[PDB]
Formats: structure tokens, C-alpha cells, sequence
């Protein structure tokens, strides 16, 4: 792995279950018997979707966590754990998908206004999340939601691993930019979703804020406004992510706009660390979307992140370390084309998450955005999660394997591993002043034959006069490997002369001797 170091000794890999509820799929004994089979595929536990418009269905806290409650029972008797995902967004709600559970219909009538909504530049309203401007309804039902939720499933907290949040549709932390209702589904750029009266009100109260003036307003954005009430969000959004994002207009209507969903991510982190730190004692964490569309289009640069709420990432991931969240990002299984007409660029977008990630010490869970049907897909999967240490791998989804016995072996082999720590020595090294001895392997644990970004790195032992480095390996897996002098200009001199193997690598820690 990135900067000479292993894959992460805490990598789990967890199963996503179905949209639909298991007795809308099978029966809740082959549930059972699936769950064992998948923990002896190295699964460790079932992630699942737990909707509020199920939860809290009738009325304002006329709670039903029997479903919940019944699934944990048998993630209970299977002997597996569970990462419940508090969906407080819709799920489906449109034709020919796998569900259709809208929020509870009673929310919407909290307020008279349009506090609570979304609607886009050209009109489309937008329900699948509550707004995380109306921040009082947030803390208000989501408060209660979370709490409510910690008290019934108190009984099962033995078998809850973590527990994730929804931020916003999707389940991701971010703005509903695209959608086919709004003529911005992929691989088109986003429309901004600041056109209520409230969010048009909002920024120009922070606008008035920063400046104190209309009259400073002007200023600073080199302006001629008349009123206060021209203080606006972008008429025109392919004119501002054309190059209206680098006026100091842009620059300040993109800080407010990112930012709510900085906010947001505070206060729901708040929210859930209160409710559930006592009792559980889990990691939490919320999702961000990779939203690899339109990333280097020349014309309008990162077209669907920047409608989607996705300006600054270090800025976006620094309220994640203050809420104290892990982050799960979503396209490891793709690569990048990079072309006209969807300028995508999901591996670029995934090593840039991780590594910010890394700098600031966030856990990464990684997950794929579509169905894996090939080998491939897993191994492209193997290379981000192990080289750019996510501490865990979430696959999508339950059926894909399970009703496959082939593509399950295959991700066994490569992504349902067991970190386990080994010694490597290499003996009668000629290493001369300033060079320094790496290892690379076969599997993308040990850096898939690469030795510039990836190889890790063995540390001479002046008292036996070898390198030697405890690695973190890939349990009962067979390895191939080779040691390597790198000089001092990062340049590699030589390699060890015979290639080296482990076939498997002992569940025990022991070491690997071997010589050059
Ligand atoms: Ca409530």
C-alpha cells in the first residue's frame, strides 16, 4: 500500500441486504442459513436499511421497531453482527424499483412554508429528504428518531457492529442534484437545489452577515445591486459553473451551500453520538456520493459535484472529523474514461477521498456503486480498499452472491480476507549507503507487482544485518512476493533472485525468512 505501509489490520468486509424486507425475498430460516454461509465466505456483517417511513409510519412518535427488531433476532441466531442504517430518506419512490417507502407523510406538515423541501433552478420540488436548512425540524424528529431506536434495540446491542446515518437522498450526504424528474439524471451536470424561498432568504441573511451592508456587498463582489432582495443564488447555473464559481460571488454562494451540509453533518453526529454512546458503545458514520460525472469537463469543471453540494472535500471531510463520523464513499469497483459525454472520473475522485481521509484520520468504509458481475470488478475493488486503507468493504448487494456460488468464491478469495500480522526477512541484502528494501507481491494486499506508489517497506536490523518489516497479510491466502532495493533517488536498482511465496499465509503469526 500508499506511503510504504500494509493493508489496514481492521479490514471487515460487510454484505448491503436487499431493499425489500427479507419476508418480501425469502424466509426468515433461509435468511438464517444465508448469514452463516456468508460469514464463512469472511463476511462479518450485514449492513441494512431501516426506513423511517416504516419506523414512525402513523404519526409523530407512534413507533413500530418490530421489523427491526425481528431482524436482528435472526442476525441474532445465525451468530453474525449488524450495521443498522437509520434511513431517514425515501427509499425508491419511482417506477420499477425494488421499493417505495416515502418519509412519514405527517412531517411535511411541521411547517406552512417551504422550509422543509428542496426545489431546483427550474422549478422541480424535491421531498426524498428533509432539508437540512430547517434545522429545528431536523433536531426535533431526528432526535427523537435516533432515541427512540437506541431504546428498542437495547436488547440486540451485542449484535449492532456500528451504526450509520442517512445524511441526505440516497442515504448520501448531499443535495438532490440529480434526478430524472429534474432533467439532471447521469451523466448530465446537477441544478442547484437552493430555490425555496427559504434557502434564497437564508443566504442572503448569511450573505448580509459576512458583509454587513448591501453597500459592502457590493463591494466585496465588485457589484451594483439595487435591493437587499437581489441577493440571489445563480439564475443561470450553466453560467456559473461555467465560470461564475470563480467570481468572489461564487466563491461565497459555493461556502454557503456546501456548507449547510457541513452543519448538517454536525448536528446529526451530535445527535446520534448522544443517543447511542452510552448504550451501544459503535462507531458512527454517514455516506458521501461519488459523483464522477462531469468531473473534467473543460466547459463547466465538476458539473454534477459542485449542484451536489461537493466543493472543498478537505473542507467537506473536516465536519466529519469534528462530528467524530467514519466515511463510506462509493465507486472502488470503477475505473476512469474520462471522455466526452460524461467526463468521468471515479478512480481519480476515490484516491483523492482517501487520501484526505487518511491526512485527517477519518475511517474509511468503501462500497461500490453498481453490481459486480465479473472478477475483475473484485479485483479493481482490492486494489483502493488495500492500497488505500479502508478499514472496510461493503458489497452491493446480498442477491449478487448469494445466488451465485461462483462470484461468491471469487470474493472470498479476493475481498473476504482476515488481516493477520507476519514478520518478512530478507537475509544477505546488498545494500549499499542510501538504498532501502521493499516488498511487492502478486495480491493488491501487496501492492499487485507495483514499485513505485504501493510497495511496503522492510526496516534494516543492524543487530542481524537484514531487513526485516512486520507486514499485515492476507490470512490463508496464497502470496507470491519479491524483495527490491529502491536507491535513494526512488529508483529500483534490484531485485531478490528468486521470487518468494507463502502458499497459504499461516492463520499464526510467524515469519518469513528468505534470502536475497
Ligand atoms: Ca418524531
Amino acid at each position: 500500500a500508499v506511503n510504504g505501509k500494509g493493508m489496514n489490520p481492521d479490514y471487515k468486509a460487510y454484505l448491503m441486504a436487499p431493499l425489500k424486507k427479507i419476508p418480501e425475498v425469502t424466509n426468515w430460516e433461509t435468511f438464517e442459513n444465508d448469514l452463516r454461509w456468508a460469514k464463512q465466505n469472511g463476511f462479518y456483517a450485514i449492513t441494512v436499511d431501516f426506513w423511517w417511513g416504516d419506523m414512525e409510519k402513523n404519526g409523530d412518535q407512534q413507533f413500530d421497531f418490530s421489523y427491526a427488531q425481528r431482524f436482528a433476532q435472526s442476525v441474532k441466531n445465525a451468530g453474525m453482527k449488524m450495521i443498522p442504517i437509520i434511513s431517514t430518506h425515501q427509499c425508491g419512490g419511482n417506477v420499477g424499483d425494488d421499493c417505495n417507502v416515502p418519509i412519514p407523510s405527517w412531517v411535511w406538515n411541521q411547517k406552512s412554508d417551504d422550509s422543509l423541501y428542496f426545489k431546483s433552478e427550474t422549478g422541480t420540488v424535491n421531498k426524498e429528504t428533509l432539508n437540512p436548512l430547517a434545522s429545528d425540524v431536523i433536531r426535533k424528529e431526528y432526535g427523537e428518531l435516533y432515541t427512540a431506536f437506541a431504546a428498542a434495540m437495547k436488547p440486540y446491542k451485542d449484535v449492532i457492529a456500528k451504526i450509520y446515518l442517512s445524511g441526505g437522498p440516497a442515504g448520501e450526504l448531499r443535495y438532490p442534484s440529480y434526478t430524472t424528474s429534474d432533467g439532471t439524471g447521469y451523466p448530465s451536470r446537477g441544478k442547484f437545489q437552493a430555490y425555496t424561498e427559504f434557502a434564497k432568504s437564508k443566504f442572503r441573511l448569511w450573505v448580509l452577515n459576512k458583509y454587513g451592508s448591501l453597500n459592502e456587498v457590493n463591494k466585496a463582489w465588485g457589484t451594483k445591486l439595487i435591493s437587499e432582495l437581489a441577493i440571489l443564488p445563480p439564475s443561470d447555473g450553466e453560467q456559473f459553473l461555467m465560470n461564475g464559481y470563480l467570481s468572489m460571488y461564487g466563491k461565497d454562494y459555493l461556502e454557503w451551500y456546501q456548507g449547510i451540509l457541513e452543519n448538517h453533518t454536525k448536528l446529526i453526529g451530535e445527535l446520534a453520538h448522544n443517543a447511542f454512546d452510552t448504550t451501544f458503545q459503535v462507531p458512527i458514520g454517514a455516506k458521501i456520493a461519488g459523483v464522477h460525472w462531469q468531473y473534467n469537463n473543460p466547459t463547466i469543471p465538476h458539473g454534477a459535484e459542485k449542484p451536489a453540494g461537493y466543493n472543498d472535500y478537505s473542507h467537506l471531510l473536516d465536519a466529519f472529523k469534528s462530528a467524530k463520523l467514519d466515511v463510506t464513499f462509493t465507486c472502488l469497483e470503477m475505473t476512469d474514461k474520462g471522455s466526452y459525454p460524461e467526463y468521468s472520473m471515479p478512480k481519480t475522485l476515490v484516491q483523492n477521498i482517501a487520501t484526505l481521509a487518511n491526512e485527517k484520520g477519518i475511517v474509511l468504509n468503501g462500497e461500490n456503486a453498481l453490481s459486480i458481475g465479473n472478477e475483475e470488478e473484485y479485483k479493481r475493488v482490492a486494489e483502493m480498499a488495500f492500497n488505500y486503507n479502508f478499514a472496510g468493504f461493503t458489497l452491493l448487494r446480498y442477491q449478487d452472491v448469494m445466488y451465485n456460488n461462483s462470484l461468491m468464491g471469487k470474493f472470498k478469495d479476493l475481498l473476504g480476507v482476515t488481516p493477520v500480522m507476519q514478520t518478512i526477512v530478507v537475509k544477505n541484502v546488498p545494500t549499499t549507503i542510501g538504498d532501502t528494501v521493499y516488498i511487492t507481491g502478486n495480491r493488491a494486499e501487496l501492492g499487485s507487482w507495483d514499485t513505485k506508489q504501493y510497495p511496503i517497506q522492510l526496516y534494516y536490523d543492524s543487530h542481524s544485518n537484514d531487513w526485516r518489516g512486520n507486514v499485515v497479510l492476507p490470512a490463508e491466502r496464497n502470496i507470491e512476493f519479491k524483495a527490491f532495493i529502491k536507491s535513494k533517488d526512488g529508483t529500483v536498482k534490484s531485485w531478490q533472485t528468486i521470487q518468494q511465496s507463502w502458499n497459504p499465509v499461516p492463520l499464526k503469526t510467524t515469519s518469513h525468512t528468505s534470502s536475497w
